């Protein structure tokens, strides 16, 4: 296959489906990517989340550099090698999670340092270290290092940070174009900041296309806006981007959120909504989540879902994982997040094949009256 | 099958190979049993439990009739159904849990009454709820109830407990033969007690061949007395039980102490140290156990041991492992405990195999030149 190719197959209003060729395999769009913190997808095996039916997931940057560390894992093989993961990995760039989990972080035009939360000790992270971190990692999808806008903005700060970050992101184009066989074998994606300003968006979205990057992320959003006005931004932000190029929308992953996205133009997700589901004990259902440590599962004999395929509704009871999770067994977690997963993955495939079949629009209804 | 049938189909010196014919499975000898604790075996799917060699797994009473209960599990379907696993399983009485995990344990001639150490509730086990416990479960293999005697033990004290295990001993068999299902689809095995003292010993050896079972656990052992006291028991203890039925020695894994029981006849053992094995780190290696969380392996791209042919050791490291564990991660668990009851399950076929072919005294000297 080729370095990176985006082809969409069929069209539904804003709605694509298609698919995105690299080395490593084939992405399908609209794509649902289980995120892998500390180089593991919590509490599954590569296997069991391939089983699933990921083609794709995500790196945390962040935690990397600090918990094994870049350089370590470039001198073990890589990410890939490393968690047995074969398929393509998109990385995020580390900032973000820097400004959330991080000490004492001082930020500059040069980039951020900070305290590491877990053994307090200090790193400065910038376009060019994040974009080294990455290729250190193998990653095949490496994300531009920006400036995440808190929730709520004002102009004149959204303008700011905006801005910082279209400086950062020529910097980060620079930085993988300057390292062969990152440039040769990765793609590398550019995030569009702005806040929930129109005028912001656009000039964002001319300064990355004008750059020119393999992808396109819609960044600052699901920062505490709301579903409505997440979507409202989406409505006219999406468009702004390169239509033939995918589209990325950033730790977005409620059900509803992903289809009204999709909707709206977003061809890839990511987010810890599935993993931490089945941690307090949340299990999605095509009649909605229910909370599996709810005393009527005590005796309920049915699987988590009544029409999912994946083997934990195959083989096991809500009874049993209501058990195994008031217990605060280890299986409990591992069924929970294996069934999690699946179940997106199969949102994703329902999605993809309506898309494709041009009844997108009635599947989203169908999906809303039920799940509602 | 038939309800049970033990055949020994070589020996060498005290040592026996051979297997157990039941309804649900063929049980090879001698065998090793992992512990499901809370209906599950800590950090493992029923499936890849058995992919490691395991034909049948130990299920805790006392757990089971305080958290799911012992008669919700019956409404379910049994203990099979509910966790996923169709082999036999073998359940302890839940006398020796009580004695050791409850609060305010008040014991009798009648049997025993306690406070659950999770919600402060009451219970009275006794031979004959045992027993019914263990028929709600549905287990293939009911241990007889029985009073545990502490270390060190006095000889009058030692004589006491043994001699009521003995009437107890007598009131499970009763309780299991009055139980048409039960006396007809499962067995019973009967514990000897008497401490270190053989003349005990040899009393409760004749008490329980009296009354007759279909397999004799040697009880009251690793409690605190060490491997040469073990084995000095174990020399005189092991002899006065039938010869042409099953030998278990209840709570021993050290494989060093597997190796010396099989020597002296024990055809049965269970354990909680390759579950709890890989929760502190340590795994199991033909060169001796190992701390996968030492720094020593923070690079180390072997895997935990050379030979072993485990699913974890043909993929992944023992710098990956250290990482998962260090970082607290599920997988560093379920990776760490899948190779450790793998290693063990190899451990059996090697005794099982040197033993058919004459050379188990060969593999023993072996076994330890390397281990130790
Ligand atoms: C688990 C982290 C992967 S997604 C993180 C994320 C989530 C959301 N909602 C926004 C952003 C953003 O604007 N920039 C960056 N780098 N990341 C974002
Ligand atoms: C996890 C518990 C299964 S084995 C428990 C055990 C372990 C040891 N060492 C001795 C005894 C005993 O004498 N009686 C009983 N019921 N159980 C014993
Ligand atoms: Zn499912
Ligand atoms: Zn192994």
């Amino acid at each position: 296959r080729p370095r990176f190719s985006f082809s969409i197959a069929a069209r539904e209003g804003k709605a694509r489906t298609g698919t995105i060729e690299m080395k490593r395999g084939v992405i399908r769009t609209p794509a649902f990517m289980p995120v892998g913190t500390a180089a593991t997808v919590k509490a599954l095996k590569p296997e069991t989340v391939r089983a699933t039916g990921a083609d794709i997931i995500l790196g945390n940057t962040y935690h990397l550099m600090l918990r094994p560390g870049a350089e370590r894992i470039a001198k073990l093989g890589g990410l890939h090698s490393f968690m047995g993961w074969d398929r393509p990995i998109l990385t995020d760039s580390g900032g973000y999670q820097v400004m959330s989990l991080s000490s004492l972080t001082k930020q500059s035009e040069e980039g951020v340092t900070f305290k590491s939360h877990l053994d307090g000790s200090r790193h400065m992270l910038s376009p060019e270290r994040s974009i080294e971190i990455q290729h250190l990692l193998g990653s095949d999808i490496v994300m531009a290092f920006d400036e995440c806008t808190p929730y709520p903005a004002t102009p004149s700060r959204a303008a700011s940070s905006m801005e910082r970050s279209m400086r950062w992101a020529k910097r980060s184009r620079d930085a993988f174009d300057s390292r062969k066989e990152q440039a040769e074998n990765a793609a590398l994606f550019g995030i569009q900041q702005g806040s929930v300003f129109e005028n912001l968006r656009q000039q964002s979205a001319d300064a990355l296309a004008e750059i020119g990057f393999d992808g396109y992320a819609v960044g600052g959003l699901a920062v505490g806006e709301g579903q409505d006005e997440m979507f409202r931004v989406l409505d006219f932000s999406v468009p702004m981007l390169p239509d033939d190029k995918p589209h990325y929308l950033m730790g977005v992953g409620k059900p509803d959120d992903i289809v009204g996205a999709v909707e709206r133009g977003i061809d890839m997700f990511d987010c810890v909504l599935p993993t931490r589901s089945g941690r307090n004990g949340q299990a999605f259902t095509w009649d909605g989540p229910i909370n599996i440590r709810n005393a009527r599962f005590s005796e309920d004999l049915k699987p988590l879902d009544s029409e999912c395929h994946c083997a934990v509704c195959q083989k096991w009871s809500r009874a049993y994982i209501h058990h195994l999770i008031r217990a605060g067994e280890i299986l409990g977690a591992m069924l929970m997040t294996e069934h999690n997963i699946a179940f997106y993955q199969q949102l994703m495939q329902k999605i993809r094949d309506s898309i494709s079949e041009g009844r997108f629009s009635q599947f989203a209804q169908d999906f809303r009256a039920r799940y509602f």
